[PDB]
């Protein structure tokens, strides 16, 4: 497996390798390769499910394959079913996964949880939502003992002991080692995750007669060696203290015939354990540093149990998209009560009504018209076909994800129209070979903030075209609803309002929120317009929450490095806050250690809270403007925080 952009589609492009396609196909040919192709390709659904949705290709063994009259060929598990949509091209296969919807209470997308469980009379895994429960219930035989201290077991010896819940018989195959070494993990797993109960290798299991194996080939040393590492090197979990270790016995029943030893019978009694055990790591994925990761069993069962946290330390707020209805990868969305919700930005930010085509942006667009000349003419040309939608511009929409700012770009447009995937136009004044290269980066970025940050649940792609003013997906991804888009508006809101609050990180894992109206504004507010401005104070955290933002887009737009951006504030609560980020934004300095140093090579600055510099350190504003203003390569922003 790897991970590829450079195909046409604007998305995760995993390549999963070679298949051979074709159920009758399928039937005549290795069951070993046919069972590995399948757990390839499993494994790259299930690390889509989780990152946000993408497209597998396959190129495709078969010479003369159609997808109409040789079916596919490949199993699957029925709840990857929903979301599978499968296409061929001449000879690629293709497979475009959406997102896992967080659907049936399981946060991330499990191919097998890899918990078993001892029912009645059988070892089974626990499915996903069975395993949920398992982990949310641990969070919050006298008989068998007295045949398993016997000495003496003669051979056949029909065992008065039947198969339970505490009792397991597992006959011994050719290779006693290669069996129990393959079996353990298993009935291991099951008695811990149940009451626990003991497991005799050596024995049938229907008529219960002992039969054990032959003393040629066994050792007894050895076999305890390997059983031992095999038990202890069980992935565990642990939601307790003490952290224990998996407290097992293992003996060795005697086994004689017509007065002679000829075996044994290994009798294995494992305890209950207090915490989950599992068979080997769960057979999870996701796409991590651009290629495929298994989650960790830590990660794993912290993420399991990822439940939207307890809103009431803080009954104010309120919960907007919880993670019961969201995508793996998205957090909870809490608001402040009185502030407006998440549907009222939707229905403010992107108005949605099907009777003409409306710009979200009036100003944006009209002083990029009034700018540009043809830009209004470009623009009613290509949005003319469409009768129903809204087109939404942005000085470059690069920016406002997180990306870099190109050369060239007059403006970015994406257009919401239902009917039809949604599309962005890109607007150059120059063509060049940058074109198609910042397009489908732009487009991949939005489509992945919209699903992973956003919450996106169903099926989404992001058409990515350029026009220098002077493929194709399957019919499912073809929006079919006006209540569909306004999902894709809702979570765009959130794609385009969303920051890491600082108030709740506390109270649980991580909770998103969404900036107020005044912050939006002027943070999109234009940088090379405006390098300079003095903002009214801001009410609480305002000019932080708005201050770590405007840092990234300076260092965005003007293409400066984060070691130029001067942050001038006092509160060291602030600094730590600000400087010990691991994103590594820019450079917490208070006005004393700023008026006591020279910075030589500072070219932006943004001041807090000016209210509070004493005149007798000296005048900030002279020394600041000047230093922006004969900054390295042109005039610095310059913003204060004032109050
Ligand atoms: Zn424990």
């Amino acid at each position: 497996l790897r991970i590829d952009v450079d195909t046409n589609f604007p998305e995760c492009v995993v390549d999963a390798g070679k298949v051979t396609l074709g159920t009758q196909q399928r039937q005549e040919m290795d069951p070993r390769l046919r069972e590995k192709q399948n757990e390839i390709i499993l494994r790259a659904v299930c690390a889509l499910l989780n990152s946000g949705g993408g497209i597998i290709k396959a190129e495709i063994e078969n010479k003369g394959y159609n997808y109409e009259r040789h079916g596919v060929g490949l199993d699957v598990p029925p709840i990857f079913r929903s979301h599978l949509d499968k296409m061929q091209k001449e000879n690629h296969f293709l497979i475009f996964v959406k997102s896992w919807n967080t659907e049936a209470g399981v946060p991330l997308a499990t191919l097998c949880s890899n918990l078993y469980h001892r029912e009645r009379t059988s070892t089974d895994v626990m499915d996903s939502q069975e395993a949920l429960a398992f982990l949310k219930c641990r969070t919050q035989n006298v008989s068998a003992a007295a045949l398993f201290d016997r000495k003496r077991l003669q051979y056949l010896e029909k065992l008065n002991l039947p198969e339970s819940t505490h009792v397991e018989f597992v006959m011994f195959s050719t290779d006693v080692s290669h069996c129990v070494k393959d079996r353990l993990p298993k009935c291991v797993s099951a008695f811990a995750n149940t009451e626990g109960g003991y497991v005799f290798f050596g024995v049938h299991d229907e008529t219960c007669q002992v039969i054990g194996c032959e003393k040629e080939k066994i050792d007894l040393t050895s076999l305890r060696a390997s059983i031992d590492g095999c038990i202890k090197k069980l992935p565990v979990h642990h939601f307790c203290t003490q952290r224990p270790e998996i407290k097992y016995v293992l003996n060795f029943l005697e086994v004689h015939d017509k007065g002679a030893l000829r075996g044994y019978v290994c009798a294995i009694k494992v305890e209950k354990f207090c915490c989950a055990v599992f068979a080997k790591v769960p057979s999870s994925w996701q796409v991590k540093d651009n290629r495929v990761r298994q989650l960790p069993t830590r990660e794993w069962t912290a993420w399991m149990m990822e439940a939207d946290p307890d809103l009431s330390r803080c009954p104010e707020m309120v919960l907007q998209l919880s993670l019961s209805s969201a995508t793996p990868r998205s957090k909870p969305v809490c608001i402040h009560k009185n502030s407006e919700c998440l549907k009222e930005q939707q229905k403010r930010y992107f108005p949605v009504f099907s009777d003409r085509v409306v710009y979200t942006p009036e100003s944006l667009y009209k002083e990029l018209f009034s700018q540009h000349k043809g830009l209004r003419d470009l623009i009613n040309t290509e949005m003319r076909p469409f009768s129903q939608g809204i087109l939404i511009f942005s000085q470059s929409w690069a920016v406002d994800l997180g990306l870099q700012e190109k050369q060239g770009v007059i403006c970015d447009a994406l257009l919401i129209s239902q009917n039809n995937t949604p599309i962005l136009y890109t607007i150059f004044s120059k063509w060049d070979a940058g074109c198609k290269g910042y397009s489908m980066i732009v487009a991949y970025s939005l489509k992945q903030k919209l699903v992973n940050k956003g919450g996106y649940t169903g099926r989404l792609c992001i058409t990515p075209l350029v026009c220098v003013l002077n493929q194709i997906y399957p019919e499912s991804y073809n929006f079919m609803t006006p209540q569909h888009m306004e999902a894709l508006l809702q979570s765009l809101v959130i794609v385009l309002l969303g920051f890491k609050s600082f108030l709740s990180e506390e109270l649980g894992s991580e909770v998103l929120n969404l900036l107020t109206n005044k912050q939006y504004e002027l943070l999109s507010k234009n940088l090379r317009k405006t390098r300079e401005l003095f903002v009214h104070g801001l009410p609480g955290s305002g000019k932080t929450i708005l201050a770590l933002r405007i840092m990234e887009k300076i260092r965005n737009v003007f293409h400066c490095e984060p070691a130029n951006i001067l942050y001038i504030c006092e509160n060291q609560p602030l600094k730590k806050l600000v400087s010990f980020s691991k994103k590594n934004i820019c450079q917490p300095v208070t006005r004393k250690t700023f008026m006591k140093n020279n910075f030589e090579h500072i070219q932006h600055i943004i001041i807090d809270d000016a209210q509070n510099f004493r005149t007798e350190d000296g005048d900030w504003y002279g020394k600041a403007k000047f230093i922006t203003q004969t900054a390295r390569d042109g005039p610095g922003v310059l913003w204060i925080f004032l109050d």
